């Protein structure tokens, strides 16, 4: 089917155009411009064009004739998401207009913005449209419309144009926007919506608790597609609704929408409709190109969003329910199906019931299979908070939810564990050898045929990506070619052995959809293509450095194949619950842990493997300053039928304890079993339920271990912590509490003067101190309030208030190197602690028995227990030894007010933490420190550690002397694991990003290694050398190998230095620090007087790493030497990309003006003119800036520009720019032998650094497509130029009513470079009664023009002319410029011959005849030696004579072009002399013409319109006018009472019109109303419209027919009225017409003959008559030679 192929190709174009687009809403600008209408329907119409994009509307003025010309440009400014703006439509509707009535619709065209995003150049150019009625399209077309539309986002620019103006006008049938084969075809999607389930409670339960807790929701689905929203029925009071309703989505092929948005809403009668959840169906992801149409389902789509717990208060995370944010809890799921029906249009029912046979079909997609989940919680580290206990809930879907009411108790949560200080900074849950185990059972559809293929292709691409990074490491480490070829052959053999995999069959399985079969066919085709390309490349390719592009193509193809839109299995969400409140979440995709019987590859990556997940706060997109917890968890999901296969995945021995409590009390100082306050002797934990010993029995698959007995349950450095607490009444005075010293238990503890060291320990510091590195006041106290029954606080603030009742202070100190089982409390059922205090009068003891699984069931008996609680016991501990080589950091955030930081780092690994040193006043620290954790206890087998190592976390902090230490970022990386000695290789330092928030805020050069510690640590390597006590250096193998290099700094000068401490930078100096070395420039005496350093060359010999990867950043500082010896830092920059700085140190009436040259160099106007044939000069028009031309290197080849910064940053971003340092660097290694001489310096050709007075001539040519600044869509632009303090405002010489203003004006200035180097060219809008609006601005570094090698101070023309128009405008002759660029390059002085026939340059002799080969020379050329010097001056990349096109920028839209400005700048330094004659770029005037017609005869004119005289009769007379010259409407005399349609007139006409011969376009100026401020300038092609009128004695004048003749392309007439046939005019509407014989009236100055006249009746041409006339065009000279006559 042809149409399904077109839909598939369009959707795959949308797919591969939307695969890099982000989701952050940014700014977009849409330019839609109409040009010209052709063959518009109707009779004597007055057409306008109205464009409606996204609510903003624009409209062109009233034009005339059926072939109108508008040339109107319209703008639209929106800020949408770059995956959402492709839902909008552009509507072009054409309206006939009447003088006294409303408009009438004639044409209508819709188009998606996606296709005009999709086009090359991000825009379509000069394309034609099909105008038709929006639903009466069977009546035929009603005209054509030439438009152009543009899409530009951040950094995008519109494309330029060529000479295609005569290619697009008559040849419409090749320049359509859409061809005829696509047509106006409807596309229908039948989105059947069957049912939903597990919808959360979204209504109040107060109504139902007075008159069920599960069904308090009234859901319906709102389906948003292409702007339209269709709402299904409301199912009142049903958490499992059943709609069974098709939604007939509709589009057309010109407007293809991609994103379907399903949104379940709770219907509320009074309040707003709450949002349950949102899913998306991506049509580009469920369709492909044989290919297939969009298909989906019947498959459940899981919703995610806010937590399911209902609160009547407004929901704080309700933005997650709208689809923004990733969603933290399961919100239910909805069963949908999607089909595509093509070329059939459904009826007006948007919503129909699902047919019953589809309801019996869908039952096989709802089959439930039992699933078993097990989670072994290994470690919960990096906790920031110790107050109250922490548990973890595992839930998949709604199964395992702790807060949901349920019939039986569930084992979905771990026990409440209190955190334990690790001795340095963090906390960890003390799980040790007894890990918590969570087991829950669920029921989902067995969609294993999808997830098997997904997991196997994911394992394929993971192996391929591992081999890809292996080859990348091989080519970056410069490995020998044999090992690289071996790694490449291993990659290719692994790809060959992988992609012979056969996908799971679609037969015999109930849940196979149509999309499953099409996806399997696409996957088989892609895998066979990858396999065959792999065998072909193994058999044919040798260059392994060229095939990796196809290998990355294989990688992103495999990434495309792993996308499963039908993943109905919901994510497993792990929730940390501190107290009774949900705190942090982590979503694991359930396919990643799903077990498959098809093998290890079909199982998930983390199926039965310990994985490290970082929990997140419920609306943070990523981890911020505080990670809540780091979890290592061993999750196994699988079918409950194959749950006996969990025995292979299980490590350790599972264990459940049955418990029994025995209680006593105290009378008269003796304990006894009586006296209990409402509690039993043998009872439960609460004591209220009496339970026997025989009540606990082992279930099936379990057995007893042991017997019923009484069971009451490597740090070299450490830091203790005690807390001091005070209590008071509100408004009272503070006094110490009864628990004056507390701990993590929450009760009284030992005094700081009471606790001592353990044996084998010692004290580092003998005095206690209070911690100031917390959220406290100046004295180290936090404050809080208490509400009963919580008499002790759980949250604290950093400030004191009068209502606070408690306060707390942390104290720290550094450290180095009974059996009866009775637990006592002051009450029964209270908190029993280990030993009896003075107030305890009650006691109890625990008494238990261990249970173990039977050997016949294995470790899978934990799934048969469904309160029995499971814990996994490891019988062996494995000791490890981690070494983190923290070398350095770069580009850290500035978080102090002295524009630096004091960065240190918390190295964390499992339950261990240490801290690096604090490096003061730097953003690029070099810690050079090895952080050693000996004796790290990790449980599980060492192979599981080797496969999935625990992460090392690098939390960087700016140290502050007062207050909190601010957060710099976080680097997470894995250590290389060494389980033995045989694979002992040197670990390699890598730059890991310091992720702060959403972006990287630097990199750290860090690696780590985790060695399995043997017996007495004998296999461990030797300790690194110590540069300080307990301070290890990075050892010699890991540290970068340094060589003596040299850094040359061209300290040229400082620009734009802003004020520091309200005083200007008067006496600055430069400090360049790199590699621990520094150099300092001399102090500038006055920056206002001299802005450049007097000594511009600095030099330092720094030991720098040999590897280009390990190169440290280069730090630039500016120090303002002020009074009293104060030397603050007023600017700093960091330059890490030093690869660019590496260098090898040993390496008729042809009136000629400037505008004729500009047109001939444009290529659009006068391309075939005689100007090029006679061989005059040209110029090079750039479509961008001169700094954006890659040939001239951005004009910073002498010295770059590095922006300096100051102060604290903008919390994620760069700080405020306080200046610029202009300079460059040359880094090159030095010989280590002092006897070998140094390499020569790279800076010897330096110019004079004093300020230079210069005359800058700013030629401004024209503007292109500005932003409108008036309400009528127009502008009145003028030029405002600022240059330091000088300002030229050309407000008196503004150009009225132009979006394309031909300025043509010079603005000559004088300035002192480089104090006034910033040349600002701003275009401003004239307004008479209001303020002026800035259209945009451009910034030109005039010093970059002045100091460049490329000669950008003045472009060099094609030929050296002395007199005339193209005179030499530079100060230096081409010989002087040639010898200057010879002296720049190191070439010798050029040799000038006496006759000028030859010169020498660059070691090559040049000759005049090598460039003057058969070229016609004229009288404007000058000296031959200067001509030859210029003829060789254009060959070495110098800047030619040019018109650059600089894009205007504004704060309206930051990186979006506000317009274009064609112009150029000539900087002339006054030390070289005065410049030459200036160019006259004044715009040329219009040549006046008179178009004279003489109306000879008429023949076969149609009969009269019905008048009062009531006869079959005819009156004929002829009108004629030019569009734009309707004030020149004249007419002939009347031939009354024609009996056969003939009429003699001989009435002469004279048409005054002004013309542009070079632009081939008529020019007219006329105000658009009488009260207009200024005269509108109108640019239209020259066309003559002659129409036949009718006159009556009493009734009005009537219209019969028309003809239209473009004066450049006039229709050659017939020589007789009987030979005056129709269709000489191209019909161009119903069939492909014959080409009209066309000739220009401007050259062929006169012609005579008969022309056809026609009018359209019901879309078909009808002969309205014939006319004989003679057309002649004469200019002013011919009007002077012979008179024009009457008219
Ligand atoms: C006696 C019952 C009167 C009930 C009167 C009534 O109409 O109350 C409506 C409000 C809001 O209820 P919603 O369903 O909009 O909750 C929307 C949801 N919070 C969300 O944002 O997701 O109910 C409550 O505040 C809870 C009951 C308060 C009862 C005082
Ligand atoms: C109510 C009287 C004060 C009104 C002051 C005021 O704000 O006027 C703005 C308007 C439109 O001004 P512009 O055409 O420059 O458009 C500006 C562009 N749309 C923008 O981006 O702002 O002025 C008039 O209508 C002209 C008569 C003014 C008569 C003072
Ligand atoms: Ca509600
Ligand atoms: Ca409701
Ligand atoms: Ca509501
Ligand atoms: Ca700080
Ligand atoms: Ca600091
Ligand atoms: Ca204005
Ligand atoms: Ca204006
Ligand atoms: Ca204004
Ligand atoms: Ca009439
Ligand atoms: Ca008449």
């Amino acid at each position: 089917t042809v149409s399904e192929a077109q839909l598939a190709r369009r959707l795959t174009k949308v797919k591969n155009s939307r695969r890099m687009l982000s989701n952050k809403p940014q700014d977009f600008q849409i330019r839609v411009r109409v040009i010209e209408g052709r063959q518009l329907s109707g009779n004597n119409i007055r057409p306008v064009v109205k464009v409606h994009v996204c609510g903003q509307t624009h409209r062109t003025r009233i034009k005339r004739g059926n072939n109108p010309f508008f040339d109107e440009l319209f703008f639209y400014n929106v800020n949408m998401t770059p995956s959402e703006l492709m839902d909008e439509i552009i509507s072009i509707r054409v309206y006939n207009s009447h003088s006294l009535r409303a408009d009438c619709l004639m044409g209508e065209f819709k188009i998606d913005v996606g296709f005009v995003y999709d086009e090359p150049g991000h825009a379509v150019m000069r394309k034609w449209l099909l105008l038709n009625d929006p639903e009466d399209t069977s009546s035929g077309s009603k005209g054509y419309m030439k438009v152009s539309m543009f899409v530009l986002g951040t950094g995008d620019e519109p494309p330029p144009e060529r000479r295609d103006r005569d290619n697009d006008s008559d040849d419409v049938e090749s320049n359509l926007l859409l061809p005829a084969g696509i047509a106006l075809r409807w596309v229908t999607f039948l989105l059947k919506i069957y049912r939903a389930e597990d919808i959360p409670q979204m209504d109040d339960a107060f109504s139902q608790t007075v008159k069920d807790k599960k069904n308090l929701v009234d859901p319906f689905v709102e389906v948003s597609f292409a702007g339209k929203k269709v709402c299904t029925n409301i199912i009142e009071k049903n958490a499992n609704p059943e709609w069974n309703q098709v939604v007939n989505l509709q589009i057309k092929f010109p407007s293809v929408c991609e994103k379907i948005k399903l949104t379940i809403y709770d219907w509320d009668r009074l309040t707003k409709n709450d949002v349950v959840g949102t899913t998306y169906l991506h049509l580009s992801k469920i369709a492909a190109s044989v290919g297939f149409v969009p298909t989906f389902g019947p498959c459940y789509l899981n919703l995610y969003g806010s937590p399911r717990e209902y609160t009547g208060f407004p929901d704080p995370y309700d933005e997650l329910n709208t689809g923004k944010g990733e969603g933290v809890a399961y919100r239910g799921r909805i069963l949908v199906e999607l089909a595509t029906f093509l070329e059939k249009t459904p009826p007006d029912k948007k919503l129909e019931p699902i047919s019953n046979d589809d309801l019996l079909v869908v039952e096989k997609y709802q089959r439930r299979r039992k699933y078993s989940l097990s989670a072994v919680f290994h470690s919960a580290t990096m906790l920031q908070d110790v107050g109250e206990a922490i548990q973890f809930e595992v839930s998949i879907g709604n199964y395992g939810n702790r807060f949901d009411t349920t019939c039986k108790p569930l084992a979905s949560t771990t026990q409440y564990s209190r955190a334990v200080f690790d001795g340095n900074y963090y906390y960890y849950l003390p799980w040790a050898h007894t890990k918590p185990v969570v087991t829950l059972t669920s029921y989902w559809e067995d969609i294993s045929h999808r997830l098997d293929a997904v997991n196997t292709l994911l394992a394929m691409a993971e192996r391929l990506q591992t081999n890809i990074e292996a080859l990348k490491s091989g080519i970056q480490g410069k490995i020998p070619a044999n090992q690289l070829a071996e790694l490449w052959l291993k990659l290719i053999d692994e790809v060959i052995e992988d992609t012979r995999y056969t996908l799971p069959l679609t037969e015999g399985k109930a849940n196979v959809t149509v999309l499953d079969t099409q996806i399997r066919k696409l996957r088989s085709r892609s895998l066979s293509q990858i396999h065959e390309a792999a065998v072909r490349m193994r058999s044919e390719a040798t260059d392994v450095k060229s095939t990796l592009a196809e290998i990355e193509d294989w990688l992103d193809k495999l990434m495309q194949l792993t996308e499963e839109p039908q993943n109905s299995m919901p994510d497993i969400i792990i929730w940390m619950i501190r107290g009774e409140k949900r705190l942090a979440y982590a979503r694991i995709p359930a396919h990643q842990v799903l077990y498959s019987t098809s093998g290890e590859n079909a199982s998930g990556k983390y199926c039965g493997k310990t994985q490290t997940i970082f929990l997140k706060y419920p609306q943070e997109k990523n981890n911020g300053p505080k990670v809540p917890v780091e979890l290592r968890v061993n999750i196994w999901l699988g079918l409950s039928a194959v749950e006996k296969k969990f025995n292979s995945f299980a490590e350790g021995t599972f264990t459940v304890f049955a418990e029994m409590y025995e209680n006593q009390a105290l009378m008269f100082g003796k304990w006894g079993t009586s006296g209990l306050v409402g509690r039993h002797k043998f009872s439960d934990v609460t004591g209220k339920i009496k339970l026997k010993r025989e009540f606990f029995l082992p279930p099936k698959g379990w057995e007893w271990e042991g017997e019923w007995i009484v069971d009451p349950e490597g740090h070299t450095e450490f830091t203790d912590e005690v807390y001091q607490n005070e209590s008071r009444y509100p408004g009272g005075d503070w006094k110490p509490a009864e628990d004056t010293y507390t701990d993590a238990n929450g009760d009284k503890a030992a005094s700081p003067s009471e606790l001592t060291c353990p044996p084998g320990w010692e004290w580092e510091d003998d005095a206690w101190s209070y911690d100031i590195n917390r959220a406290v006041d100046e004295k180290g106290w936090e404050y809080g309030i208490t509400i009963p029954p919580d008499h002790k606080p759980k949250s604290w603030v950093a400030a004191e208030k009068m209502y606070h009742t408690h306060r707390r202070r942390r104290l720290v100190r550094k450290r180095k190197k009974d059996q009866e089982g009775w637990e006592y409390a002051s009450l029964i059922g209270w908190k029993f602690h280990w030993k009896q205090r003075s107030s305890d009068t009650f006691r109890r003891r625990r008494w238990r028995r261990k249970m173990a699984p039977s050997e016949t069931h294995g470790a899978a008996a934990i799934f048969k227990l469904e309160t029995p609680i499971v814990s996994c016991n490891f019988d062996r501990v494995y000791i490890y030894h981690l070494r983190c080589y923290v070398y350095q950091a770069r580009n850290l955030l500035a978080l102090d007010k002295d524009s630096f930081s004091d960065p240190y780092a918390h190295i964390c690994f499992l339950h261990r933490s240490k801290t690096t040193e604090i490096i003061h006043s730097t953003l690029n620290p070099t810690w050079d420190q090895t952080i050693i954790f000996d004796e790290v206890e990790i449980y599980g087998e060492p192979q599981t550690v080797l496969q999935n190592p625990p992460k090392v976390i690098m939390e960087l902090f700016d140290n502050d002397q007062v207050g909190k230490d601010e957060f710099l970022g976080r680097s997470i990386f894995s250590p290389v694991v060494k389980l033995n000695s045989e694979m002992d290789i040197t670990p390699k330092l890598l730059w890991h990003p310091v992720m702060n928030g959403d972006k990287a805020c630097g990199d750290v050069l860090v690696t780590a290694e985790l060695i399995l510690r043997g017996k007495d640590g004998s296999n461990l390597p030797i300790l690194p050398p110590q540069r300080a006590p307990n301070l290890y250096m990075v050892p010699q193998g890991i540290r970068p190998v340094v060589q003596l290099t040299a850094i040359e700094i061209l300290a040229w000068g400082l620009r734009n230095m802003k004020n520091f401490q309200m005083a200007s930078i008067t006496s600055p100096s430069l400090v360049v620090e790199c590699g621990g070395e520094r150099v300092e420039s001399v102090v500038i005496k006055n920056l206002k007087k001299t802005p450049n350093f007097p000594s511009s060359v600095l030099f330092m010999k720094v030991f720098l790493p040999k590897e280009e990867l390990y190169m440290p950043p280069l730090v630039i500082k500016v120090i303002d030497h002020r009074q009293f010896g104060r030397k603050p830092v007023v600017g700093q920059c960091t330059i890490e990309r030093l690869d660019r700085f590496r260098c090898d140190p040993y390496a008729e009436e042809e009136i000629v003006d400037w505008w004729s040259k500009f047109y001939a160099s444009s290529g659009e106007h006068e391309k075939c003119g005689q100007y090029i044939q006679k061989g005059y000069s040209k110029l090079k028009i750039y479509n961008c800036e001169l700094e954006n031309v890659a040939e001239f290197e951005g004009l910073t080849d002498f010295s770059d520009t590095f922006k300096l910064y100051r102060g604290k940053s903008d919390e994620n971003e760069d700080p405020s720019v306080v200046g610029e340092f202009k300079g460059s660097f040359r880094i090159y290694p030095l010989p280590d032998d002092p006897s070998v001489p140094a390499p020569p310096r790279q800076f010897r050709e330096l110019p004079d650094s004093v300020p230079q007075e210069c005359t800058v001539r700013i030629y401004i040519v024209r503007g292109l497509e500005l932003q409108p600044q008036d309400n009528n869509g127009l502008c009145d632009p003028y030029i405002k130029i600022t240059l330091g303090k000088k300002v030229i405002e050309d407000r008196d010489h503004y150009i009225p009513n132009t979006l394309n203003p031909v300025f043509g004006r010079m603005y000559e200035l004088s300035c002192y470079l480089p104090q006034e180097k910033d040349l600002k060219i701003s275009v401003y809008d004239y307004d008479t009664f209001t303020r002026d609006e800035k259209v945009g601005e451009t910034i030109i570094d005039l010093e970059n023009r002045f100091l460049s090698r490329f000669g950008s101070h003045c472009g060099i023309p094609e030929e050296y002319c002395v007199s005339g128009v193209n005179t030499w405008r530079d100060q230096l002759r081409p010989t002087q410029l040639l010898q200057n660029v010879a002296r720049f390059k190191g070439f010798p002085q050029p040799i000038l011959s006496e006759d000028g026939s030859r010169i020498r340059y660059g070691g090559r002799d040049y000759s005049l005849d090598e460039f003057e080969a058969n070229k016609i020379l004229h009288q404007h050329l000058g000296a031959p030696e200067e001509r030859l010097a210029l003829h060789i001056l254009r060959t070495q990349g110098l800047v030619p004579e040019h018109v650059e096109t600089r894009t205007l920028h504004s704060t309206f839209q930051p990186n979006i072009s506000q317009g274009k400005l064609q112009m150029w700048v000539d900087v002339f330094p006054k030390s070289l002399g005065p410049p030459g004659p200036p160019f006259n770029i004044t715009p040329r005037k219009a040549k006046k013409y008179y178009l004279r017609v003489i109306i000879w005869n008429t023949k076969d004119v149609i009969l009269d319109e019905k008048s009062i005289t009531g006869e079959e009769m005819s009156d004929i007379y002829v009108k004629g006018w030019v569009p734009g010259n309707e004030e020149n409407k004249q007419k002939t005399d009347v031939h009354y009472r024609s009996l056969d349609g003939e009429g003699n007139f001989n009435w002469r006409f004279v048409f005054p019109f002004d013309y542009l011969p070079a632009e081939q376009l008529c020019i007219v100026a006329k105000k658009e109303h009488f009260w207009s401020i200024d005269q509108t300038e109108f640019r239209i092609p020259p066309r003559l419209i002659i129409q036949i009128w009718d006159n009556d004695k009493f009734s009005l004048d009537d219209y019969l027919g028309f003809l239209e003749l473009d004066l450049r392309h006039t229709i050659i007439p017939a020589k007789s009225p009987e030979k005056c046939r129709l269709d000489m005019i191209p019909d161009l509407k119903a069939m492909n017409p014959l080409k009209a014989k066309t000739a220009s009236l401007f050259e062929q100055k006169s012609m005579k003959g008969w022309w056809p006249c026609y009018a359209e009746k019901d879309g078909a041409r009808v002969m309205a008559g014939k006319v004989e006339m003679t057309l002649e065009i004469l200019n002013e000279k011919e009007a002077d030679e012979r008179p024009a006559g009457k008219g």
